[PDB]
This record gives structure tokens, C-alpha cells and sequence, in this order.
């Protein structure tokens, strides 16, 4: 069957180019490799009654008009969030949490005065622009440069202000990986917007926005939509001619498929596994981008060891964990005293393995591994006595007593269900991306968003999160997206 466009990958970019796409009026067949589901890295569960959010769970609509606007459109209603959140040094430096710390530093990479957050708040996505191609540092563009090298460079921080973001964990969970000083200083100067705290979730699950996307996908005729379909192959079927032939892998086989225009709505790692497919000048910029390592580790606990409101903790360098949040029922309408413990583990799967597993499932040995984990943070707050961690008294009493091991067992114990999601593994390969230094990532974007394999049709497109100029968010997908959507002429008459 021909297809007059053709989009592999069912997740947030993918869904919303169709949608665009099916009211200017085109013929199109989107493909998503799951079998089970759509949405991609929007993933919501219902555990124990709970709502439990793998990928987005909080969103700033002021940051991010797109989905705002998306939303909207879909009546999926956005509802406010106010649950609760969170010597040595030279002068100017003393006073400061991390973030202020990291601001400082920016502020100073770009030649202000720190405290000038009217420039911050008034930073446009032009003025961004204007940043990565022509900010430089000592001489040399921010957009050749890792951000480390950045934060270390002459004139910038005090070398014990370098020490001290290394012992917060600025550099093991939230900057892993070195990664563009010019891509991360816009994405820290957005996010240190004043306008940047008006906190949101999505009514009924983050998977709300996909469902009702699917919905409204489902009453256009000239949608079809093909779950259980991964894209394996694609080609022109002459060269030097723009028509495309897919090959795609279904549950029991395959089916070879014909096109005039392919949007691929994939992340970095399905697009390396098409890589022998795609023109030599794509190819070779899938390396562009690295991808960001998550595990959303859920548990539902009989006995919860905190109460209602108790605050998240995030965790200095060392500790894998980047977070953990707390959640039980409203104090009126709680059944059965049952609490939810998320865990964000940031660091590679592997070398959380190799510290915290014991060897001698998978899930069952990681879990085990959260237990002892949890264990010492409730031991240590039990022995503490001023501890962000507000234990009861019931609570306080049995975990003084408990040994570590015996610690470990009742919460292990008390483990009614569980879900983990690694984000690092295959098919997704990563939670989020980030530039390379080195790249100009407005010319990455440019090539990607409309290119060919040599006849100039412009017929294939690159969209999502991981090649834009808003990683991190699905604010970047609905960019990248947008990039490609201006590129793709109305139907024919
Ligand atoms: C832990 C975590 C936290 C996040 N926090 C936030 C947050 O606070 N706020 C926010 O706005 N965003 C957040 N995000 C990001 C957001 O979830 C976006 O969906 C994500 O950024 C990407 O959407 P996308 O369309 O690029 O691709 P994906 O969501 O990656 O969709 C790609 C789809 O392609 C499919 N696929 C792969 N290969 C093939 C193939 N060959 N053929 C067909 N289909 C294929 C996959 O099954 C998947 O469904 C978070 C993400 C995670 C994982």
C-alpha cells in the first residue's frame, strides 16, 4: 500500500505532526513500534490507585506555550501544583545554594552582573539564538565548548566554587556528561526565568494528553494509525526519484510500503539502528546529540514510614539517586494507609549495578537494592532527630531498634507492587538528549528537519525532543515538529 505521508513513531512529536498534518488536509499513516501503547516517553500507570508517572509528571506552561496551547486545544486541563518541593568560599561566592552557584557562574560567562535577572527575564528565543552562534568565552564560541569547561574557565568560579558543585552533584546528575556550554547555558538561563515557577500536572495522568490526542487522531478519516509497526528500512524506490519505499516489521512479519514523504519522529538511538538507510550527510550527525540515562523506580508500600505532605529529597554527589517523592492517599479518603515512594536514578544502569546488586529477576535484584538504600536513609533519619525525612514515632521507635538488615527486610517486605522504567534501554536508549560541544546545533536542526537523498525533494524529516532547541521537554518535540511542519507543502488539489 502507498501512503501519501508516512510517520514512524507514535510518541508526542509523531502524534502532533499528524495531527497537524491530517487538518491541512494530507492522506497519512503513522506507525508505532509498541505493540501495547502510544506516546513514546509519556508513560502513566495506575498502581494501587496511584498515579504513576515514568516519563513528564510536572510541567511550567509559561516556559512552554506549545504544550500550553496543545493542551488547550485538546481539553486536557492543566491543574496547578503547590504540593511541596526541595564558610570556605571567597565573598562573593559565600551565601549561595548550587543553583545560585551555577547562575553565578553563567551570569559571569556572559558578561553580566549576577544579580540581573531583568535580563534573564527578558532573554528571547531570538537573543538565544544570537547566544550559540556568537557568545564566546576567552575567545572561543561557548558552542565548541563542555560546560565544565565553561564553568572552569579563567575569571569564572573560585577553584573551592568548582569543588563544591562537585560536591553537590551538579556534575554527577545534573551536567553528567560535559555536554554543550552554549545549549546548557540557554537551558539554565529559560529556566531562571522569575515567570519560570508556576507549576502544573495534567488532570487524570500526563498519558491524558496522548489519549485525547489519540482521540481526535481517530476522527480524522485520513489518519490510519498502525500500532505494532516499526520502521526497519527505507530507500527510493529509483534514484534520483522522491518516492520512498518503507520496509516495516509488524508482530508476525512484515509489510513493504510506499510513500512521497517520511517523518521520522525518533529519538537518537532508533535512528542509529536506521542509520545504513538514511543519506550519508544525516547519518553521520546522529552522534550529535547524547542521550541522558533515567530510571523511574515506583513502589507501593503497605506501611509507609512519612505522612501526608512530606516534602521531596534530592541527593548530593555519589548518592545514584538524583530524588525521591512521596505520596500517600488525602488524610480523609485513605482506605488503607498505602504509600508510593518515586525514585529518579540518574546515573548508568550499569554503574548502579556494579555498586549497589548484589548478583548472588533483574527488577527483583534492583529493588532489593532501592530497599537497602531506602533503609539507611530511614535508619539515618530515625538516629537523627532534625531530619527533612518527618518519620512518626511508631516509625521512629522500630528503625532506632532495627538493625540495617532488619531494616531493609520490612520495607523490602512491605513492597506490594512495583515498576521500573529504564529509559537507557532499547528501543528509547535514552530519557532525554543533550549537543555535543563541537556542534552547531541551528545547523543540525536545519539539515534535519526537511532533507533527501540527493534530488533535493526534501521529502524526509527528523522530529522530537532529541534534535532540538528545547531538550528535555515536550516543549522541544512540539519544536522540532514545527521546524519540519513549515517545510511540508499543503496537499495537492
Ligand atoms: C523521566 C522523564 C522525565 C521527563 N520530564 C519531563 C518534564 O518534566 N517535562 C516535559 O515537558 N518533558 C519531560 N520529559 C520528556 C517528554 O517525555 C517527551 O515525550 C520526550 O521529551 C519526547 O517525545 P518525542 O516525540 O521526541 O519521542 P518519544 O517520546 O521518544 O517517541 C518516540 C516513539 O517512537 C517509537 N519508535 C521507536 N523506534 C521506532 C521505529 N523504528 N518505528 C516506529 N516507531 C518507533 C517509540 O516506540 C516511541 O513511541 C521527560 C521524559 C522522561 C523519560
Amino acid at each position: 500500500t502507498t501512503h501519501d505521508i508516512v510517520i514512524a513513531g507514535g510518541g508526542i512529536s509523531g502524534l502532533f505532526c499528524a495531527l497537524r498534518l491530517a487538518e491541512a488536509g494530507h492522506r497519512l499513516l503513522v506507525l508505532e513500534a509498541a505493540a501495547d501503547r502510544w506516546g513514546g516517553r509519556i508513560e502513566t500507570e495506575e498502581m494501587d490507585g496511584f498515579i504513576a508517572e515514568y516519563g513528564p509528571m510536572r510541567f511550567e506552561p509559561t516556559l512552554q506555550p506549545r504544550f500550553a496551547a496543545l493542551c488547550a486545544e485538546l481539553g486536557v486541563g492543566l491543574v496547578d501544583f503547590f504540593g511541596p518541593s526541595a564558610a570556605d568560599l571567597p565573598e562573593a561566592e559565600r551565601g549561595l545554594n548550587s543553583l545560585q552557584l551555577l547562575k553565578r557562574g553563567i551570569m559571569l560567562i556572559m558578561g553580566r552582573a549576577p544579580d540581573d535577572q531583568a535580563w534573564i527575564d527578558a532573554l528571547t528565543e531570538a537573543d538565544y539564538m544570537r547566544l550559540r552562534k556568537h557568545a564566546q568565552l576567552h575567545g572561543q564560541p561557548l558552542w565548541a565548548m563542555g560546560f565544565w569547561n565553561a564553568l572552569s574557565a579563567q575569571g569564572i568560579l573560585s577553584h573551592r566554587a568548582l569543588v563544591k558543585l562537585r560536591d553537590t552533584g551538579t556534575f554527577y546528575h545534573m551536567i553528567p556528561e560535559n555536554l554543550n556550554a552554549a545549549e546548557w547555558i540557554i537551558w539554565w538561563l529559560r529556566a531562571l526565568k522569575t515567570v519560570g515557577q508556576q507549576l502544573a500536572s495534567i488532570e487524570g495522568g500526563s498519558a491524558r494528553l496522548t489519549a485525547q490526542l489519540l482521540a481526535r487522531l481517530r476522527s480524522h478519516a485520513n489518519v490510519t494509525l498502525a500500532g505494532g509497526h516499526k520502521l526497519v528500512g527505507v530507500r527510493p524506490v529509483e534514484l534520483g526519484k522522491p518516492t520512498l519505499a518503507l520496509d516495516v516489521a509488524t508482530q508476525n512479519g512484515a509489510v513493504t510500503l510506499r510513500t512521497e514523504r517520511l517523518v521520522l519522529a525518533l529519538p537518537r538511538l532508533p535512528l542509529l539502528k536506521l542509520t545504513r538507510h538514511l543519506p550519508e550527510h544525516v547519518a553521520s550527525q546522529l552522534d550529535s546529540v547524547n542521550g541522558f540515562p533515567m530510571l523511574a523506580v515506583f513502589f507501593v508500600c503497605s506501611t509507609p514510614w512519612w505522612s501526608y505532605g512530606q516534602a521531596p529529597q534530592q541527593y548530593a554527589n555519589c548518592m545514584p539517586t538524583r530524588e525521591i517523592h512521596y505520596f500517600r492517599r488525602p488524610p480523609e479518603a485513605d482506605a488503607d494507609g498505602h504509600g508510593m515512594v518515586l525514585l529518579y536514578m540518574d546515573r548508568p544502569s550499569t554503574e548502579f549495578w556494579r555498586h549497589y546488586v548484589i548478583d548472588g529477576d533483574q527488577n527483583g535484584r534492583i529493588v532489593d537494592a532501592f530497599a537497602l538504600f531506602v533503609a539507611r536513609d530511614v535508619k539515618r533519619a530515625a538516629a537523627s532527630e532534625e531530619s527533612a525525612l518527618k518519620l512518626t514515632d511508631h516509625a521512629r521507635r522500630i528503625f532506632g531498634d532495627l538493625s540495617l538488615a532488619e531494616t531493609t527486610q520490612y520495607i523490602r517486605n512491605s513492597i506490594i507492587t512495583y515498576g521500573i522504567r529504564d529509559w537507557a534501554r532499547a528501543p528509547y536508549g535514552a530519557a532525554n538528549h543533550g549537543w555535543q560541544p563541537g556542534v552547531r546545533s541551528w545547523k543540525v536542526m536545519e539539515a534535519f528537519k526537511a532533507f533527501d537523498f540527493g534530488s533535493g525533494a526534501r521529502n524526509l524529516h527528523i522530529v522530537g525532543e532529541a534534535y532540538s532547541d528545547y531538550q528535555g521537554f515536550i516543549e522541544g518535540a512540539l519544536n522540532s515538529a514545527e521546524l519540519a511542519l513549515a517545510t511540508i507543502p499543503a496537499p495537492a488539489q
